[PDB]
């Protein structure tokens, strides 16, 4: 084993095939299944495995009544092997807390959660299953961080984490790791005005952080992480296409360095895209209100144009059903020449959408680019809510 | 490790012995067991593992309700080790979709999922644990496979998949596979008229897949494959001892080069037979109508004897007893200097000749060739549809 | 890894240290346990497992009902990690059938299975987790073997099997095996007249098999065999210490030469001793009528002396608590000088004896000598039988 | 592959960081979850496992009834991976009985576990998955150990238990053991009156075992251990903050020497402390009377300083909320300079504090220190007993 180097570019993608489905909630409705939020999957040189913030009772027990609540002493990240439902029995503990992210240097994966009270909460970041180095909060306010993989190149894994006000200027921070240590810690620099749950992937060197803007923005922030020099620049993406939720009209041009504001009536919702001139796509809810259906756009130029639209769509989720969360991964060890983009849409059954049943939780779909024109279809939850009541 | 070479012949069978039974109705009634249909077994150099199609719920679930529908976005292909019931706690996910097949090669396991809507469904072809290939549906329905094993030869596994109508001419090919990667593709030529779900056994060099004519024919097409060469010839079962289902009374004379049309209710079941001159045996259900019992037949020059009927028989289930699709696999890694024979045969329960339970699924036997005359009796599945009342 | 030999010789036991306990009954009570019967332990190089024959059904499921009945199609000899109680998703089917051998040959284990009905049942051998010979029944009449582990010697694992009645005269064998292939069998010689359920353990280069016979003796046929020169002898246990059940009161004088008839309602119960002059040890029963209770006795040149009697006692499981079926193991890998004599005692639950449930099931416990002088207690079930009311 | 030696001193600690919980009442409270108490951790050169000692049942089944009590045939040590609860599905049994001890000399484990009647109780010392050596009652009084882990220096591993009552003098020992073999024996000498359950770490090639004076002192008993030349002495902690249960108000002194005595209703708590100079920590529940809340205090020269007080403190568990047991474990294996202390706090639900069900058990929270300053959380067992009624 060696550490993974970014050294490949980004696979062509015309189309999305389906990766993996867990199917949690269709399954938990009689088996021993956890109630999670939060989900994502990140690879290693054996394959993938998914990973979530279980809430510490199964979604039957009596416990799954109050997990619309988003921070407790009884929240984990668990991770799993791909495709099966996350039960007490096949899930593994990575860490203790209630925000995190995980990622494989190529030698040992590193997971970060963060735990504790909301004027005094802290990072506990794991290397190899041990942990290494413990962060206090600096802006005692839930510090808190991508809730999707991390990626690293040549041994140094960057993080993004926030710590301050959802709603004003906060103080985000990218802290650049090897072996769970802290080598650098950075300022949030350039003209992204707040970050949340970024979305990050690399291909030729180069990282890209696709962010939620909780204050201001409908288009995404974007920050450009270089993992060598440990430096960054940030700004948003340029297309008029928008991708957070909720979100105004698309209006007649975007703006790379500014927030396109409007939308009601949530301020964000975490997401992704991949940015490879042409070769971009932009994942959103169908819905420019609510977290649900969800579409991939091809957009090229999205990163630079402002005036760039789709050329392409594929409807992952259909509109009549809940989405949630979407997220970035790559398996970086595939036996390929290029960094083929993955993605992760989050399956939100339960409160505060759905309010017959006591609990919020989720199942998972992961798709993989493909070169190919393939067919779609919708990869909703499948559970039948009136089961649960 | 290296590729599995196809050298040995067939080993001389004269019984059938006992391989395996999961029972998985009976224990699935109290405990956590997944529903399915369309299993199958396939070994490596390890062992042997059970295959089935998951319908993403378990048994006793709410879920269960309506699981007689075969295409959804919530089945997918699992395996796990062979005796076993199948949970969620206990099986991998090989790939996400509707129709499968799965080989090991030697080296790594290839397993493919037909996935999508009926007019734009696409293959993933999966080896060694990773996604490699993708293939959109050529006729724009159904695109489809095996639902058992295929088979390789120094790394090269041919697979048969069918797009198209269920009952008309259909456009067939023949895949060929190396690590996940296409190396060739045939249409479909000779005189087989229709082909679905074939069942593949290798011997001396030479590929055997025995399929379902859903079309006209109650007599078995039979494709032969050189994986060398790569390429293929195709006709019928010549033997008047005729092994679809539905099918009429036994003829005075098979057919070679044409089919014998069928009888009533059933266009066709998936099936196999072990073609081998003297020692060659044909797998039936024993009703002619419908899925119920299940006998074994040897029918020495079945391949090439329009004449040629049985000297000896075995029942596999009696015909008071559910059986369903059946198929071929060979333990090729065994340690024995010819290439065992074995079977397996789903055991379907519930709709639609069950109709006082809302779902579908099936347990599993499965049996080899002994030398031996050894006894027999009936491998039903043994649970009482009552208590699931 | 090599294979075992016994030349090493049986450790002195002056008192027995609990091994194991699994309290099946009583965690099946709430969990997914699988019903059992006719268990036992085994040894490889690596540690011990638990094996039995399940019903392939839970023991809280509707089809927990009527498993009284010895034999079915959904019977399995599955084996666990010691210690652990027997569920769906933490065990092993070694094979297929309703009665069972196996045992570790110091490279691979081999396990027997014989399954089919009545008037024709076989047996399967599986070698490393493959089968490897399947053997026809003989006489027509319950094909049949020890219910306990057998033993190796430089790569030959003999095998005590009977075929016939339970209640007169039988045909009882003794087939060689290596890598699980026939290498000699032998017919029944000497003078014990009949021979069920043999409980066999190996030092000094010889194997003694200590029996249940069913038709006359109460006490226990005993069965040498020299697995070097393929060939056994057999008598009875000369003490007046009697250990079947149910047996009369021990009379003055034992018979080494001759069953000793007497005792009711039952004419057996599998059983077992290690035999070693004055380091001799007999299990049985503690009722002579019931298979209740079970207690430990030190009686020196029980194998030669008709007149021996106890000079030591352990009670295993008080008489106001049921046993069943009892047999020997030994860790033949264990990094001692000598062999250790352990044995397990199969703790029989529900029917005949409790009738107010539906089943019949067990646990296990099991123990090894110790040459201290170690305290005791009784090692009973612990389930609550009204629970399952 | 190398015996730990115990040459890296103890870590700066300033604050402690979540290390795992499991969550096991609320997951339990409708997954199959095995009912415990006397829980701990112990890691070897892979990673850290959870222990605890099963009461053979789940929480939800009928025999959770009565599970207050502490010793019976139906107890073993379990040991699993941390983080998960405990099912009867992902749980090691190490060894048979109602008292244990556990810790990796970094070749293999060594597990014991005593059972047996109160009169006549007995060790097995398991090794590396074997039993080694078992060790008679010597007072005829419950001979029990430390219930957390032990420490191995070069192999070594010393382990402290007791025989006698719980309320006056007892014989207390410490056997030194290698590779699951007796290499000395010492009664207990120096000044500590009454020794149970010790706590015990090391650092510097010097083991320090924290205990409990269940006799008279409210001040815990300290055994000085020296692995090398196998000898040790006793004293009790110097400092006026007085951590057993129950003890009375601390007073201006404590005693080196001699217990401090005094407190109601309860003699005393399994606890523990780390001892270190300046660098010392000593936990506690928080109520000077029941097992609730936990806090730990700084208190620099604990070890040798009668009027030493805490300069600062974290509260563990709140004062609300039911604690339990405390103990000592280091993760040895650790790619760090320093040995950094850990603890688990055991979370007791049910009785007799919560006599609203019928049952006992517990859950676990474990945390290592910190260098840094660290907020602070309360982690407690955060099930809801109404859910239970
Ligand atoms: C314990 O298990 C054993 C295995 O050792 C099992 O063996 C099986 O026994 C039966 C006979 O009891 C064998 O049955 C034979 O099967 C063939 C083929 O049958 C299929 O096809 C025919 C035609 O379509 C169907 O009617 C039939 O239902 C099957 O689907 C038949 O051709 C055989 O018939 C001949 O033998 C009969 C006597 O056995 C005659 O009565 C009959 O007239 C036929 O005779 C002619 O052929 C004989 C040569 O086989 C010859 O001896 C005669 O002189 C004459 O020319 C027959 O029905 C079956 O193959 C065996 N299976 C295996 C795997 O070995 C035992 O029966 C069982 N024992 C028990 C229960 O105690
Ligand atoms: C039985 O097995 C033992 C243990 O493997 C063998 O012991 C070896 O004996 C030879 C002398 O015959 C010594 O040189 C080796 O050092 C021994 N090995 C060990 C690890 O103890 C023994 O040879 C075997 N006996 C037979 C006849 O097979
Ligand atoms: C069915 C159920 O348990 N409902 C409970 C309710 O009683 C309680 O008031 C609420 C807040 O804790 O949580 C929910
Ligand atoms: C392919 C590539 O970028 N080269 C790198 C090299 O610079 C680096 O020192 C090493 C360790 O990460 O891995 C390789
Ligand atoms: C029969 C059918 O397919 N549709 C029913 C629908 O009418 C009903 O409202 C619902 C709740 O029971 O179940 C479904
Ligand atoms: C067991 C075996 O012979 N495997 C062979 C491999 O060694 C060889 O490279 C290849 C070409 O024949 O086919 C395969
Ligand atoms: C008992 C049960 O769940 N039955 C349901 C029924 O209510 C529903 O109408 C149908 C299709 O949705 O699925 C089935
Ligand atoms: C107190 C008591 O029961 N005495 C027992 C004695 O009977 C027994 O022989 C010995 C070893 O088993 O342990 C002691
Ligand atoms: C309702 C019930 O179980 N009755 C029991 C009674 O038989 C027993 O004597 C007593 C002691 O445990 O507890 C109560
Ligand atoms: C660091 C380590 O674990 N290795 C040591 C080794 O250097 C030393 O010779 C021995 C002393 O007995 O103990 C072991
Ligand atoms: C609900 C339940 O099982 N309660 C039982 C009670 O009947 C019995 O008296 C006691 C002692 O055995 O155990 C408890
Ligand atoms: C704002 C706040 O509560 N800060 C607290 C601080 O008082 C304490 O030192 C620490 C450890 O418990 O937790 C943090
Ligand atoms: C148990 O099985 C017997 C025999 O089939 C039947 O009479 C009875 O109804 C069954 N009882 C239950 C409760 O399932
Ligand atoms: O409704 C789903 C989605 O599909 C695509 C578009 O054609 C829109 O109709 C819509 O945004
Ligand atoms: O001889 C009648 C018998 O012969 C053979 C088979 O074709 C059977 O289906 C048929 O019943
Ligand atoms: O092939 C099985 C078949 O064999 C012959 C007859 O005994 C039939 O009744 C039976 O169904
Ligand atoms: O009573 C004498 C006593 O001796 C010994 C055994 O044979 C016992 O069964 C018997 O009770
Ligand atoms: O061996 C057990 C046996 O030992 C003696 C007596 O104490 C008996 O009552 C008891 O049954
Ligand atoms: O200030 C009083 C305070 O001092 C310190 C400890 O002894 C505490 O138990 C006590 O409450
Ligand atoms: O260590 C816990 C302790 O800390 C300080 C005070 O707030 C106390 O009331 C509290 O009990
Ligand atoms: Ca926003
Ligand atoms: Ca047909
Ligand atoms: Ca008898
Ligand atoms: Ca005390």
């Amino acid at each position: 084993r060696t550490f993974l180097n970014l050294t490949k570019p980004l696979c062509e993608v015309n189309s999305w095939h389906i990766l993996s489905k867990d199917n949690a909630i269709r399954i938990g409705e009689d088996a021993h299944i956890l109630v999670t939020r939060e989900p994502y999957l990140s690879c290693d040189p054996q394959g993938c495995r998914m990973f979530a913030l279980s809430q510490g009772t199964t979604l039957r027990g009596r416990h799954a009544n109050g997990t619309i609540h988003d921070r407790s002493p009884f929240r984990a990240l668990i991770s799993w092997e791909m495709g099966q439902a996350p039960s007490p029995y096949n899930t593994r503990v990575e860490c203790i807390g209630w925000s995190s992210t995980s990622c494989h240097d190529g030698m040992s994966r590193m997971s970060i959660c963060m735990s504790g009270p909301n004027n005094n909460a802290s990072a506990v970041v794991w290397y190899g299953g041990r942990p290494i180095t413990e962060i206090p909060s600096w802006a005692g306010n839930i510090l808190r961080t991508q809730e999707s993989e991390c990626v690293c190149h040549k041994g140094v894994c960057p993080v993004v984490m926030t710590d301050g006000p959802a709603n004003n200027r906060a103080a985000t921070k990218i802290i650049y790791f090897k072996e769970g240590k802290i080598q650098k810690i950075e300022e949030l620099a350039g003209n992204a005005q707040h970050i949340e749950e970024c979305s990050c992937y690399g291909a030729g060197g180069v990282i890209k952080c696709i962010c939620r803007d909780n204050w201001k923005g409908a288009n995404r922030p974007v920050i450009t992480i270089d993992p060598e020099m440990m430096t960054h620049t940030s700004k948003y993406l340029c297309s008029k296409v928008l991708t957070d939720t909720s979100r105004p009209n698309d209006p007649t041009n975007g703006n790379c360095d500014a927030p396109i504001t409007g939308g009601s009536p949530d301020p964000g919702v975490k997401g992704f895209a991949f940015l490879d001139g042409e070769n971009s796509w932009l994942g959103r809810t169908i819905s420019k209100d609510s977290r649900s259906g969800y579409e991939m756009l091809k957009v090229p130029n999205a990163e630079t144009d402002i005036q760039s639209g789709p050329i392409s769509n594929q409807v992952i989720v259909n509109n009549q059903n809940w989405s949630g969360y979407s997220g970035a991964f790559i398996d970086y060890w595939a036996n390929k020449e290029c960094f083929n983009p993955c993605f992760y849409v989050e399956l939100i059954r339960g409160r505060p959408k759905e309010s017959s049943v006591l609990w919020t939780s989720n199942s998972i779909v992961a798709l993989c680019g493909s070169k190919k024109r393939l067919g779609s279809w919708s990869w909703h939850d499948g559970a039948e809510i009136i089961y649960f009541e």
